[PDB]
């Protein structure tokens, strides 16, 4: 357990699911962290939850998942420590950059990236989602927007809830029931609402498609919610008629082909996340 008196906090990161999360300086062995607390208005349901997440996040330990390093003591204000991600979320930070024209022509620090770094990032959240799927945790929220990027483009994965204003959109919301990232479900998750692996390798694919389209749009962004869940009912029936993410403009053919798997009607012929990470890492490398 980890003294609170040792932390100096810095500025606000932004809101997590059941508190929010400040940037501090320790002194002790200029060392950042990110710190999330209760937030102002916590109730006693919202202290349960913030002990329940520090319970779960105490499963985790892989270079791309993100990670626990202390809490504070029991007798202090309710804190978890975690690493400052330098570059922050996955999203904005794509959204920050294009794809390069030619290969390794610009200057460090260019706002550019390469496909094969394109490739690199993904197949980082795939060796995350390896070892989550090792522990059978499902994780229910996968996308661009619950991942984090620090120094020469390491990835983390998180999970930051589904009550943040600024991705508010990606949410289907109807009063008295659970919220649901509509545009990332499998079709089976939309019409029966319980999660698996198999509708996280679905959710991954999404998030791959995400990555390269560089988070330039929203997935199904030209259709309505309520157009996304009828999609749901097309793989149900099976008649031909259901629709899917089409070719990202950096994506060849090949790669797409993956993605497609990861949209099998049936859950037994979606990729497992240890043959998406061999291909993102080995065989996309193919001409
Ligand atoms: N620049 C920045 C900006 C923000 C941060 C941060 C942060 C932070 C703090 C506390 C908890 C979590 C979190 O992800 N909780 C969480 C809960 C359930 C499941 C999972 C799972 F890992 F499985 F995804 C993760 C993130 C760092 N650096």
């Amino acid at each position: 357990d980890f003294p609170r008196s040792r932390l100096r906090f810095k500025e606000k990161l932004g809101e997590g699911q059941f508190g929010e999360v400040h940037l501090c300086e320790v002194d002790s062995p200029p060392l950042l962290v990110a710190v999330k607390i209760l937030r102002p208005d916590a109730t006693k349901n919202a202290r349960n939850d913030f002990l329940k997440e520090v319970k779960i996040m105490s499963r985790l330990k892989d270079p791309n998942i993100i990670r626990l390093l202390g809490v504070c003591v029991q007798d202090d204000p309710l804190c978890m420590i975690t690493d400052y991600m330098e570059n922050g979320d996955l999203n904005q930070f794509l959204s920050a950059h294009q794809l390069e024209d030619k290969a390794a022509e610009g200057a460090p620090g260019d706002p550019t990236i390469s496909y094969p770094m394109l490739l690199h990032v993904a197949a980082q959240i795939a060796s995350g989602m390896r070892y989550l799927a090792t522990l059978n945790f499902v994780h229910r929220d996968l996308a661009t927007r619950n991942c984090l990027v620090g120094e020469n483009f390491t990835i983390k994965i998180a999970d930051f809830g589904m009550s943040r204003n600024l991705y508010a959109g990606d949410y289907y919301r109807v009063q008295g029931r659970a919220v649901l990232p509509i545009r990332w479900m499998a079709w089976e998750c939309i019409l029966m609402g319980k999660f698996t692996t198999a509708s996280d390798v679905w959710a991954f694919g999404v998030t791959l498609w995400e990555v390269l389209m560089l988070c330039r749009a929203q997935p199904f962004g030209q259709l309505t919610d309520e157009q996304v869940i009828e999609n749901a009912g097309e793989f149900f029936r099976d008649q031909g008629r259901q629709v899917y993410l089409s070719r990202p403009p950096a994506c060849p053919q090949g790669l797409y082909e993956l993605m497609l798997r990861c949209w099998s009607r049936e859950s037994e012929q979606r990729p497992p996340f240890s043959q998406l990470h061999r291909f993102l890492a080995e065989d996309a490398l193919n001409t």
